[PDB]
This record gives structure tokens, sequence and C-alpha cells, in this order.
């Protein structure tokens, strides 16, 4: 379901010059700038397409330490090692942060990625 921008890559793949492994790059860069606007200046992010599965996933990273240092975003080495102990001071940490309704998002994101390097792609 919502699997179609695997489809469209390939159709790009097919131009010689057109490598779409840079493709699928710009589909991620979409999605994650798309959630970034809700919060860019309240914390960063870090989100993780999937073409094996056309699924996505949103995950937030911050700075593991032992005292909030960071306002802005910052997590304490006692809460990272609530999910995972093997983390350490000065490492970084990710969490699902990706909204409910991302679903159908992520193939509106990747639709419209695709879409813009055939376009482009024939521009010039």
């Amino acid at each position: 379901m919502s699997s179609e921008l695997l489809d469209a890559l390939t159709i790009l793949e097919k131009e010689k010059g057109i490598s779409k492994e840079i493709i699928i790059e710009a589909i991620e860069a979409a999605l994650i700038s798309a959630y970034k606007r809700n919060f860019n200046q309240a914390q960063n992010v870090r989100v993780d397409l999937n073409r094996e599965t056309g699924s996505i996933r949103v995950f937030a990273r911050k700075d593991v330490v032992d005292e909030v240092y960071d306002q802005r975003l910052e997590i304490s080495i006692e809460e990272a090692q609530g999910i995972h102990p093997e983390y350490m001071v000065g490492d970084v940490v990710e969490i699902e942060v990706t909204p409910k309704d991302f679903g159908r998002i992520a193939a509106q994101t990747a639709k419209q990625v695709v879409t813009q390097r055939v376009r482009e792609a024939e521009r010039g």
C-alpha cells in the first residue's frame, strides 16, 4: 500500500545519466523538511526512508549528556538507558517522532519528489 514511489524511481533509472540512487535522497530530504517546519528552531530530526518496503520513519536526535545543557534538545544519560543502556554521554539517541498521519504524507512527499526529477531531468 502506498508503495508507488518504488516504481517511480525505477522509471527514472531507465534514463541514462539519471542515477535513481540520488533520487531516493530527494524524497527523504523532503519528508524531513516538511516535518521540520513544525519544529525547526525547536529541535532537530532525522528521517529514514526504506525503498525496500516503501515505508518511512522519523526519529529525533538528542544530545546524550549527564545534565540537560541544551533546552532546545537534550537527553539525560539515565533517560536513554530506559530504552538502551548501551548509550553513553556524548552519543546520540533516536526516538520515534513521526506523526500518525505520516502514512499518507510519505507517499505524498515521495510522489511529489520523484515527479520533480522527471520534469527536471528533461529540463536540462
